[PDB]
């Protein structure tokens, strides 16, 4: 019936032999009984790989790197690891097999880099969810001739591509569930993605194995920490991390206006967003660290500007700036330096990195009590702080105690001081160590009435010692520093190396400080206490009531 | 077909009566339209409460574009060999929604109305709306049932969903949202009036001029008996209404004419069942309302901070907490704790009431769950309520997130507490700053009797409370209470 | 042929089946009455809720008789699936009529009552259901022993 497609796709000896048997077998076979239904389907699902066609590569350096750059603007590494694949492929006759995934918050535009390297490879493209994947059923795939059995999704895949050495992007890795009865896709995706084994994939719905090492599997995912080890092992990940003020507005003005102008078919030339509106839009209306909120403000923008010029069919051009910016989504949400441009004692600024990116968290010590009533010493802490800073805390709390008691002799404040401890934006869970040192500045802070350079943000786990250890991300720390209104940034010593790699336009405006000891963190901070105005500072507190 | 803006107005407004924003929305859609030669088949997703008629704007956008409207049930399909086509050979196939529908439209650029998203062997159907509601991947049917080449881009495919929490994010970054928020009582008793009354007469089998709802009974109706932000509870009840009038009718077999008043407000179906602003006008010390939302709506939830025994004869400061708090509500409730005992040393240093107070907080109808930090002042001006002995102005409502520092940050959702507190008989509202913005988009009906108080700290929401309390008699309110506990 | 449009007769004929079930009896009365200030009795299907062993399946029998209509009990449970037992090919050997074809020589009368025995207590037979029920296909159902056309809108169900 179909046998011209069999002929022209160039099939291997075995599958060939396989096919020919199938069809000599099903010639002879009556088409009235359902059997020669299920067949025929049978042989449509197995005819629609193409076992023998595939794409040509493209050799071309400059068009490789011209194609990548007029889709993105700053996210320079995946460029590189093209054109060394590019480089690499036009060395040799030809090479694929190569699995690659990207990790960061979202919005810095990790999925839609997808259909950018699939054009500049010549190669075609297929989008892959594992989001609410549960089981194995959709992956592998079920028995040949039951009669609700469908193929895995990788065959399927294969098919919507319909060329062979593809680029499948798989959308998540980290939000695979755990798997309980039916399936445990981890397993799967173990046997998908190994470079050996691509040879031999062997499909539940076809017995015979597909070859997948000239498939080009690229991954997305947001957290590395979520996905198994296992997993890991087997593919080489790429940290796409955030965005500079400046360069949002470039990536902004370059392809976000242009795509929202001709996402709502608005003639060039007479409706435009000048610079100071999107650099206010996102300086003062939106927090994220990548660029998706502003896509929606200027897309939620342009559709109105499209209502407005459709309308009239005092002037034919919109003109979209500060002056007329309260008008097309309203008063302004956030502010920049958000909770106080000062700081009163106890309260110190510090970064964190969640699944959203970078982010500013403060962190407040009072007394929970009069000037000095308590008759008893107690830690009191709140917010979702979680096991390990909640120890943390702890480490702080006898740290901080330790640290005056030896710099400070006769400054009696831990001896009857009841502390309460809160991280602000109590609603959202908080994690990690890396605000070891900024629990330990804040209690000192409130043990000396001192404040702490509001402009100042502070970051990295702390021990009992006083050293200062490493630090899991810091690029994004930097940027969230940035955005928040912080000129000077401490990091530990650990991180400078980290520190050195980072863009120009990230390090200029933040004054490094790489603090080895917390002893020069305090130097840093707390320079104007004389040993003699830092010590006695609740001495009427003290004397008069406390005795 | 054509793009007319102000025939497609009149129809919506014909069709539908306080969605003025969501009427816009589709206007915008059709001026986008407009200027392009073909829409695209994009994809418009409608988020809200059920019984805000979300399924009816088919229909208006159908005949509004004078188009066909086409409808499809999610809830019922769990394979997706159900979409892709059966081939006529097989005898016992079945067309499916998607054959029947392609058969039936006999024209270009369909309309299909998903039922749900929040309605999820052998089959997953997150895969199969995935691969329908992908737009990149929808142009990629190819079907061989048609000699010639179709095109899928010709579904303006209308979604249906509650809670923003069950879609996926996947499916959320794709789709596009567009809200729809809950009727005053002014906007319901409109859209009664105008479309459910009549339908339901004409259901019933009755004309019209035969029975008839005043303007008080029908309020009464949907304030003591409709509580949610839909209609379908009122759209039932006026069905049964007009059932029962049918019946009386028939037994009187004819005066004809009968009105429901209040006065003899609906006493053949029972009395009100609902009731909320009837529990006390005087509110005692210790004791203040706040907002909260969820998804029926807003509500009034009142937290009460009292003495388990007499001052004179208390001892060992405790704090205890009752009610379905959860985490986040005990940490805010303790963050309150702390800040009123701070605030009191810091306004009142002769006030010595939490040194030697034993202190029981507790939020009423202890059998509904809570959370979230929104009554963050809230409790705090209860505590410094009970400190002070003085009442909190029992026409106020008050919202907001406290920190240690005393500042009052953003919380999530205005207009449904804005919606309660004027529910509740409240006057004053009291939000952070940080909200001003969501104030600015509430509809101007609801903001007549209320007046705001933008607070970014704690001092503001004193100083608009606690006005004739002053340093000398503020620091001196108990006094004699310690003249006996301390000898 | 003719549908019974008295009230009374249908309030006693309920009353000897049960002794206290109120609620329903004036339900199915404002049902009538409805029915009666229309041309037809249509646009719901009567359903009742409430726990077991109240005696909702003695009703379909009383509101036949209160209607006046024959009664016939259809039992949804033996179904297996939606393909194979909603008909057969004429030209086969294996044709064999649909269950409402014996319904319908049962009855022998316009608008007969079909009786659900249990649907809480059961591809899926739901799509047959809906097939069979929705009155917006009850026009064309066509069943594949029958030729003719049948309307199952205006047949009731209970
Ligand atoms: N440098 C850039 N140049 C051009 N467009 C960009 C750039 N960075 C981001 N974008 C755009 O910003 C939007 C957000 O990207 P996208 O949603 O693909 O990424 P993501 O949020 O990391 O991914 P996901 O939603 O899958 O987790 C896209 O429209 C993308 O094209
Ligand atoms: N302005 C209105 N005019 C007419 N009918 C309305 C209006 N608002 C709501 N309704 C009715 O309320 C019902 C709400 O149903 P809806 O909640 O959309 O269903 P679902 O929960 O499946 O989305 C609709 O059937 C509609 O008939
Ligand atoms: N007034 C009554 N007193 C006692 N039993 C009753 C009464 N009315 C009905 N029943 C019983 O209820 C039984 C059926 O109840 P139900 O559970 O609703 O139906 P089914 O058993 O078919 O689900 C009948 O067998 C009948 O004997
Ligand atoms: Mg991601």
């Amino acid at each position: 019936t179909y046998k011209e497609r069999i002929k022209s796709l160039k099939l291997p000896d075995s599958v060939q032999k396989i096919f020919d048997d199938e069809i000599t077998k099903l010639s002879t076979l009556e088409t009235s009984m359902s059997e020669f239904g299920v067949i025929r389907n049978y042989l449509d699902w197995l005819t629609s790989i193409p076992w023998g066609k595939h794409s040509k590569e493209q050799y071309s350096i400059p068009r490789a790197k011209k194609i990548l750059d007029e889709d993105h603007y700053g996210m320079v590494d995946v460029k590189d690891r093209i054109l060394e694949f590019i480089a690499v492929g036009k060395l040799l006759g030809k090479v694929d097999g190569k699995i690659i995934c990207f990790v960061g918050p979202p919005g810095v535009g990790k999925t839609s880099i997808g259909k950018s390297i699939a054009r500049a490879l010549n190669r075609k493209f297929f989008r892959f969810s594992v989001g609410g994947m549960t089981d194995v059923a959709e992956i592998k795939g079920h028995r040949r001739t039951y009669i609700g059995a469908l193929p895995g999704r990788v065959v399927q895949a294969l098919k919507k591509c319909q060329t062979q050495n593809p680029l499948i992007l798989i959308d998540e890795i980290d939000k695979i569930g755990h798997g309980g009865i039916h399936g445990d896709p981890s397993a799967a995706l173990l046997e998908v993605l190994d470079p050996e084994q691509n040879n031999s994939f062997l499909d539940n719905y076809l017995d015979i194995p597909i070859d997948l090492s000239k498939v080009l599997f690229v991954c997305t995912a947001n957290s590395l920490e979520t996905i198994p080890r296992p997993l890991l092992d087997r593919m080489e990940v790429i940290e796409l991390t955030g965005y500079v003020a400046e360069d949002k507005v470039k990536i902004a003005e370059q392809y976000l206006v242009p795509s929202a102008k001709k996402s709502a078919g608005l003639e060039n030339s007479h409706v435009d967003m000048t610079e100071d509106a999107i650099t206010a839009l996102m300086k003062y209306y939106c927090r994220e660290s990548g660029v998706r909120n502003l896509k929606k403000h200027i897309e939620k923008i342009y559709r109105k500007a499209a209502l407005q010029v459709v309308k009239k069919l005092e002037k034919i051009n919109v003109s979209i700036s500060q002056k007329n910016l309260k008008d097309y989504v309203g008063p302004p949400v956030y502010t920049t330096d958000r909770l106080y441009e000062t700081t009163p004692p106890g309260v110190v600024m510090g970064l964190a990195w969640t699944n959203m990116g970078g982010c500013s968290l403060y962190v407040e010590s009072v007394l929970e009590q009069p000037l000095h009533n308590c008759k008893h010493p107690t830690f009191e802490r709140t917010g979702q702080l979680g096991d390990v800073m909640k120890e943390s805390s702890r480490l702080a709390y006898s740290f901080a105690k330790m640290y005056l008691a030896q710099k400070f002799p006769e400054n009696r404040f831990f001896e009857k001081a009841s502390i309460h401890l809160h991280c602000p934006e109590g609603a959202t869970p908080k994690d990690g160590p890396s605000a070891g040192v900024t629990m330990a500045t804040s209690f000192l802070s409130l043990a000396l009435n001192k404040s702490i350079d509001p402009t100042v943000a502070m970051t990295g786990e702390l021990t009992l010692t006083g050293k200062v250890l490493r630090i899991g991300g810091l690029r994004e720390k930097a940027v969230a520093a940035k955005r928040s209104g912080a000129k000077t940034i401490i990091f530990p010593k650990d991180n400078l190396n980290d520190w050195e790699e980072l863009p120009d336009n990230v390090k200029e405006g933040l004054e490094p400080l790489a603090a080895d000891w917390y002893n020069d963190i305090f130097q840093k901070l707390f320079k104007d206490v004389n040993t003699k105005e830092g010590n006695s500072v609740w001495k009427a507190e003290f004397e008069i009531l406390d005795a």
